[PDB]
């Protein structure tokens, strides 16, 4: 018997092929707990969930609970140091972050399993004894209301926030839950209001134990895990808070058949449909919302999307059940519109509530709940190995709703059959309470209305009582057929032996002009998956500002036409990946290998014969300028990132080069295009996982006898395979690029400290990033709150590689600046001054950070697939480079520091990008040298030295 223990579970249903173990139990202050030993992890993890969310702010103060999430980050009564939690997980190879929805609270982190119970006494005292202390308080609302100017001009929260602004203001829905500078300290002064101490409230009444649910995974034994968890939370008090429920609906009648004319940031086009439902969390055994949304979001043959799209009025669309609150649901229906369908959007919804009707003609399908429940199971059974951090975070989530027993199955496998349920939601999507709203700039002054916290500009109708009415006499109709039998469904599920001549990384089976072929049958994961990388080298991809758009048009094309195919392969676990690139383009196929060859086959025959329809074409040009467009709306830190790339690249071509050469393309001049791309090409494929090295071969020559036969494609010359360089700065060099954002009224920018990618000046180069990790974050962020977008490391691009800087603050970079070059001179004293031992910590986390094994087959490849189109080749990188990384001492980093790095290192290599705003104690800050501007990307590009390139392995 134990007291503190309330319950402990039955056994925890789990995959057969999973080997963690688990163990399930309730503690007698009713904190519902999950244990996962794995002794193979060489990362140990663990999570928190609170069952408060931002619907629980006070009405008076926005964002109190999302503001204490991040106040707990910053110190305890056992743990004072403002920064212990996260310097300790940083100088023990772990990361830690969390979240605030309407209803919880989430916490976690990662750290090296040797110091799990370390990380998590000290994060265990964020639900005990918070300190809240002032300064922090006063100094990190800046982070929460920069996290919230960074929202502001993003679409997606802008209609996130309208759609509860359009809700019954009285309900707690409404709450802007994000809170700002103004919300949290401006108008609480204003009110008197002692911001710490109602902190100290909120967690107290809310924060208590019975609303509360813990995951940890690591090495040490269930009985091990049990006596931890214990003994570190059987502290936490009982205050027995009733569960905030939500029953009455956010949108009533007078909310319902309303229209709303929408003013977007992005030259968009969108039509969102939407119907309230009840909260249909507690029918999960059955799941209606899943049937009716697989059903009416299906975009095989016959759906709704496909014939939508064969009018010309949208190009994508997704339904299905979107969550509320406990009390309430919605369910969606949301496509993008092309300049006709914005025409039509009535009669759209019009085709929307007759392929609602049809299904209300047909019925609740066994057969089709069958395939679900089928798929789902084999979905569960053969589910990779997630990684510990998000694993531990999602269970800790669903805790508040399953069983111990079915925490992990709950969400996967289904057993009931409900017609009933079925026919009575969908018999609640109907026109009487239906929400529409438009979104496009052709509303641009003429909205009425603006919304408070993001200054959305719209307009508000009733829908006409005729319209409501045409929509009722839907007829059901013929353009619409139901979904037949998947035939994709995967049959064979036999994990293949494993080969005499196995290798346990990717062996080189195939050296012909035409392709380069490499090769691993997965050693170490057993599922029946596979990954096919394909990566296709032909100049004429990039050979200019029009070949790549044609190239782009001609994917993107490509992909819309076999849509409705690959649909069904993606719904049975098997989605392929096409895109374009600076080489010539990109092709993966992933999932269960069963069906593999078909869909592939299917993607190159394809491709070979492609005959280009009109309407696709000039309504994906359409779609694409528009992109281009749009580019003009991203954050100043992407631009600066998107500006750094142009500079540092060789060959690359402006999106404004793109949008002015997108004009000229014909779609005879593309249908010319395509096959002068494919006539002459080279192939580097990398074929990972449950297949033989036969397979394998019989595969790469499928694809290349499909190229040939129907594409007459003859092999590239070795030396024709051409790769971009990096520019080459001079020492002691410092150059300046200054632009303008237009779109965000915050400024954005990036620092780069330039050599190759040896051995040597990589780890060089990891460690120092390693040791000013955390350092930068806590300087940059935590004390003198620059932004919230701070970041710092490595950067590597074509075989060269530096350190950077990216921030995005309120601040002008010709001040922020001079706060990097400050904190450098910080580091520099700190790394004098830090012991042998702690150089040593930094090491070893670093090690760990790179020793760090995948889980999953996709991972191993991805690293394999780095290596291959970085033509490096260095599969035993992490061994070679760790083994080296424990070589070195501190004043080889000192030194480092002191010859590329330092204000007055003679081999410095700077160059900024300052991407300015709209409208445009601390360190000591050294004197900076007077940067030379950078009027023009190609001068200065034709003027300075190109790197070589690396040597492969
Ligand atoms: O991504 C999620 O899991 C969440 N969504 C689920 C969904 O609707 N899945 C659809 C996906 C689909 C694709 N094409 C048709 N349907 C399905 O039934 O397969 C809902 C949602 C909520 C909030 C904002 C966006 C979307
Ligand atoms: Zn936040």
């Amino acid at each position: 018997n134990n007291p503190a223990i309330k319950r402990i579970g039955n056994h925890i249903t789990k995959s057969p092929e999973d080997k963690r173990e688990y163990r399930g139990l309730e503690l007698a202050n009713g904190i519902k707990v999950l244990l996962i030993s794995d002794p193979t992890t060489d990362k140990s993890s663990a999570a928190l969930d609170v069952h408060i969310g931002s619907l629980s702010d006070p009405p008076n103060i926005a964002g109190l609970s999302h503001f204490l999430q991040h106040m707990l980050f910053l110190g305890t009564k056992k743990y004072p140091k403002e920064n212990e939690y996260s310097q300790f997980l940083s100088e023990h190879a772990g990361s830690s972050n969390a979240f605030t929805s309407g209803e919880h609270t989430n916490y976690y982190f990662d750290v090296s399993h040797e110091h799990l119970e370390g990380a998590l006494d000290r994060f265990a005292q964020f639900f005990l004894s918070p300190l809240f202390d002032e300064s922090a308080k006063d100094r990190e609302v800046n982070a929460v209301d920069s996290e919230h100017e960074k929202n502001v001009m993003n679409d997606a929260w802008r209609l996130f926030q309208l759609e509860k602004a359009t809700g019954n203001p009285k309900h707690p829905f409404s709450k802007f839950g994000t809170g700002n500078k103004y919300t949290l300290e401006t108008r609480p002064n204003q009110e008197g209001i002692d911001v710490r101490q109602e902190l100290l409230k909120f967690h107290s009444a809310y924060y208590s134990s019975n609303l509360m649910a813990v995951v940890v995974l690591g090495r040490e034994s269930l009985d091990d895990l049990t006596n931890l968890v214990v003994k570190l939370f059987s502290e936490v008090e009982n205050k027995n808070v009733p569960l905030p429920e939500f029953p009455e609906h956010p949108f009533q009648e007078e909310h319902l058949k309303q229209l709303y004319k929408i003013v977007p940031i992005k030259d968009i086009r969108n039509l969102y449909v939407t119907f309230p439902i009840p909260d249909l969390q507690k029918y999960y055994k059955s799941n209606p919302g899943h049937y009716l949304g697989h059903l009416i979001g299906h975009e095989g043959p016959g759906s709704l999307l496909s014939e939508l799209k064969s009018k010309g009025w949208v190009n994508t669309l997704v339904g299905g059940q979107k969550e509320g609150a406990r009390g309430f649901m919605f369910f969606i229906i949301n496509v993008d519109l092309t300049e006709e369908g914005l025409l039509h959007v009535e009669d759209i919804i019009l085709h929307m509530f007759q392929y609602i009707q049809k299904l209300r003609a047909e019925g609740p399908q066994e057969w089709v709940f069958q395939e679900l429940k089928d798929l789902n199971a084999v979905a569960f059974r053969f589910k990779d190995k997630e990684r510990p951090r998000g694993y531990t975070s999602k269970i800790a989530g669903i805790l508040h709703y399953y069983p111990l027993e079915e925490v992990l199955t709950a969400e996967y496998l289904l057993e009931e059959f409900r017609p009933d349920l079925i026919e009575m939601v969908l018999d609640k999507l109907r026109p009487e309470n239906v929400r529409v709203a438009i979104v496009s700039k052709s509303f641009e002054g003429k909205t009425d209305r603006t919304e408070e916290w993001y200054g959305t500009q719209y307009k508000q109708e009733a829908i006409p009582d005729e319209v409501i009415k045409k929509w009722q006499n839907a007829d059901l109709n013929g353009k619409f057929k139901l979904p037949t039998k998947n035939e994709f469904i995967p049959t064979n599920f036999e994990i293949l032996p494993l080969e005499k001549e196995a290798t346990p990384y990717p062996a080189l089976i195939k050296d012909t002009a035409m392709s380069k072929l490499w090769f691993k049958q997965d050693d170490k994961f057993f599922l029946p998956k596979a990954n096919l990388n394909f990566e296709f080298f032909s100049p004429f991809a990039y050979v200019d500002p029009l070949h790549s758009n044609m190239a782009y048009l001609y994917l993107e094309l490509l992909k819309d036409s076999l849509n409705e195919y690959a649909y069904a392969a993606e719904l049975a676990g098997l989605s392929y990946d096409l895109q374009n690139t600076i080489y010539g383009m990109y092709l993966s196929v992933k999932g269960y290998n069963d069906k593999q060859p078909i869909l592939l086959k299917k993607i190159i025959e394809k491709m070979a014969t492609f005959e280009i329809d009109e309407k696709r074409f000039e309504i994906i040009k359409e779609a694409y300028m528009r992109s281009l467009n749009n580019f003009r709306a991203e954050q100043p830190h992407q631009h600066a990132m998107y500006y750094l790339r142009l500079l540092m690249t060789e060959v690359a071509w402006t999106k404004d080069e793109l949008k002015e050469a997108l004009d000229d393309v014909t779609l005879p001049r593309l249908k010319a295009f395509i096959p002068q791309l494919l006539s002459r090409l080279h192939i580097e494929a990398l074929l990972h996982g449950n297949i033989t090295k036969q397979a394998a071969l019989g595969i790469m020559q499928m694809v290349e006898d499909t190229l040939i036969e129907h594409a007459h494609t003859k092999p590239l010359l070795p030396s024709q395979l051409v790769r971009y360089r990096e520019v080459q700065l001079p020492d002691r060099g410092w150059f300046v690029y200054q632009q303008r954002n237009e779109v965000h009224n915050n400024s954005g920018i990036e620092i780069y400290y330039q050599d190759m990618q040896s051995t040597s000046e990589n780890m060089f180069l990891e460690l120092f990033a390693q040791i000013i990790s955390e350092p930068a974050f806590n300087t940059l962020r935590t004390k003198e709150q620059l932004g919230y977008i701070v970041f710092s490391g490595p950067r590597r691009a074509n075989g060269i590689q530096g350190l950077r800087f990216i921030i995005q603050s309120e601040k002008p970079p010709h001040y922020l600046e001079s706060r990097v070059e400050a904190f450098l001179i910080t580091m520099e004293k700190s790394i004098e001054d830090m012991t042998e031992e702690a150089f040593q910590k930094h090491i070893q986390a670093l090690a760990i950070r790179r020793l760090d094994k995948p889980k999953k087959l996709s991972a191993e490849s991805a690293k394999y697939w780095g290596e291959i189109i970085s033509q490096q080749y260095n599969f035993d990188r992490d061994n070679t480079e760790v083994a080296y990384l424990k070589t070195l001492t501190k004043e080889d980093i000192i030194k480092f520091y002191k010859e590329m790095l330092a204000v007055d290192a003679p081999r410095r290599h700077k160059v900024s990008v300052h991407v300015l705003a709209r409208e445009m104690n601390l360190s000591q800050a050294p004197a900076l040298p007077q940067p030379e501007v950078i009027q023009n990307m190609t001068e200065f590009k034709r003027g300075l030295p190109l790197f070589p390139l690396v040597k492969p392995h």
